[PDB]
């Protein structure tokens, strides 16, 4: 686009702090703060060419790790019990990811570049494939932009872990609110043992990296219902309420028992004065 | 294509009559017309641009709801109960769904048009999920025409509805007949609690919007096999034995103990003479 | 690419011996040669426009057959009971597989070509659906190349079968060994029962036909996790340790349980020396 904001060339080196932590009643989450750990865990997000360092900090009991897709990393930063690279109970470590532009290679083939919805979570907590920390809740977002890639008023996070969203008690949501008109960005992951089909009332996008249409010649099909299953990640972007208008629209597991047993959240589209038709 | 037919620019006003009803054997389905009730229920086919009105009828002594993939509708004829928009036992509610061309945004970005796979289902029986009216049979297809696209000589639905093709009697198809070069569309559907994988012996399509290469850069993956989840919509067109000649074609799920449990069915694709290869 | 090796045109006819057999310890396997069966059975490559006949013998006491996804076969060759096209024990029959260019048709639209990545596999043994055959270990990839497609340095096949990779016991790898920038293409099929995720780390590519973008425009989503049902077949190409370095990059099922209940392997990405950073 052309008005929307969009993201720039990148190449940055950023640093930052991570820590994971038991929670009081006994899930597992990541933060950027100790003190301040969510399920997911914070977002990243950077541009192509950018280069992190995370000064990761376990401060758990037990040994835990970082582990990232899609995003360059050196078998140091692995996050893996094999490769030495998960940390000790009180630990820190310090983790590296690259991201690199699309290019040219010498043989004259095409690199992919890192941009896309990515995920990144423990490797090593209860078995060798952190199934005990997934399972508790160290998972969390990345995105990766490309230089041009449009940029949307907010981001949520949907993860279908287990028969959970978001590690959440059945029917207790998460609800999302928008303004009729946004530019709302999902990233959806799916973690644990099950495959599922997320759904969207009265939105939908495309099955491409960006989950936007670039123009006319675009053939990805459009669509409302994705299956995905453990360490899926994909994201996209709607404008709320376009060609619909407000109300509380349903997102929801589509496998029947998963929605009957409580795989379902509310998407609040609003009118400007903040009222939900109906609601 | 520039000699086979394509679809018309959309814009009309439609209107049309359904109704849900139980069938005496204790499943559910919609029609066009009450006692002409089937399930899959009838194909509702419209161009890019059209509106359509339905006078919907609730027949049964339950209440029951039209809800609809990808095509837009105001949260009025939303078909859930929390919003209001099922209907009661005898009642009678008009729903409406419109679609859209795609086209620039002010914003510069491209917004998607409706055109594609989609299908409509009950939403109230059973659960506040149409679990047991999807169960029962109350789904169909839509399809949604984009100016120029390619139309087909005929139009088969083909639903994975739990461990069920089309709600059928394991090892009872449904079966499909054509001649060597009709042009034949499949709208593929799946429901219920299940993953499956859909199989075609001797016919194969693009995995995009259309099920058909727009030309030489299309780089969609060529397929005979796709996974599909609760609530997927596909569509494929395929030449009737292009390539391959008569013959009784299988179709079926090939998870493995599914197709042995009976999700088959027969592409009975015949020479002029009506005749097929060894059947 | 033009400094990669890329795919000559096709339209050879070409002939070839292939076996099924029982092994020894009660699985069964493909070969080319008599006592040389493997599971997964031995790559079959060709390019758009090859046709090849196949002198299939069934060397086991049971009835087995040669199926094959994708490539052009007439009803004769379809490998089935149904269709006749089985193999009675110690018996012989000629599969014939074709494959074809894309191109124009006279209604103006345009025909995919076989190219892809695709298998072969047993439909008589166990069941009429091959079940037993599948098992067992009758399954082997096909992969049809479109002139100008980037050949690789090797092809690796991995297959999830059920809960093994390669019909292998639990934990037992196969590993696979590459040089840091050597062009490695993977096949990836699933057979049986079960969903899975195939993940890689410290590599990806993309989800079209080949695995590679064409360059900038290709909007392909850039992948490491793909969800995957029985039957699937994808390819792909990375260049081994591209941007990442050497070392023991894992892939497995992201499916917790069964990661760990064994379906993992190793990617071994070597420096010159040969040598592994922390293996
Ligand atoms: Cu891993
Ligand atoms: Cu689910
Ligand atoms: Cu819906
Ligand atoms: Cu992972
Ligand atoms: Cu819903
Ligand atoms: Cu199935
Ligand atoms: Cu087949
Ligand atoms: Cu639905
Ligand atoms: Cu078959
Ligand atoms: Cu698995
Ligand atoms: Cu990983
Ligand atoms: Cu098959």
């Amino acid at each position: 686009g052309i008005t929307a904001r969009t993201a720039p060339a990148g190449g940055e080196v950023r640093h930052l702090k991570m820590y994971a932590e038991k929670l009081a009643d006994g899930q597992m989450g990541y933060g950027f703060e100790k003190g301040k750990a969510s399920v997911p865990g914070p977002l990243i997000e950077v541009n192509e060419g950018d280069t992190l360092h995370i000064e990761f900090t376990n401060t758990m009991d037990v040994r835990a790790s970082l582990h990232v897709h899609g995003l360059d990393y050196e078998i140091s930063s692995d996050g893996t019990a094999m490769n030495k690279s998960d940390v000790e109970p009180g630990g820190t470590r310090t983790y590296t990811w690259r991201t690199h532009k699309p290019g040219r290679r010498d043989d004259g083939t095409w690199r992919p570049g890192s941009a896309g919805y990515w995920h990144y979570h423990d490797h090593v907590v209860g078995t060798e494939h952190g199934t005990g920390g997934i399972r508790n809740g160290l998972y969390g977002p990345v995105i990766v932009r490309r230089k041009g890639d449009v940029l949307p008023d907010a981001t949520h996070t949907i993860v279908f872990n287990d028969m959970t969203i978001n590690n959440r008690k059945p029917h207790t949501g998460p609800d999302f609110e928008a303004t009729v008109g946004d530019r709302v960005e999902i990233v959806m992951i799916t973690h644990g043992e099950y495959y599922h089909t997320f759904h969207m009332h009265g939105h939908r996008w495309a099955d491409n990296r960006t989950g936007i249409l670039t123009g006319p010649d675009d053939p990805s099909r459009v669509i409302d219902n994705k299956i995905t299953g453990p360490a899926d990640s994909f994201g996209f972007q709607i404008i709320a309420g376009e060609g619909v208008g407000a109300g509380a629209w349903m997102y929801h597991c589509h496998v029947q028992s998963h929605s009957d047993m409580g795989m379902v959240g509310l998407f609040l589209v609003k009118k400007p004065d903040g009222t939900i038709p109906g609601y």
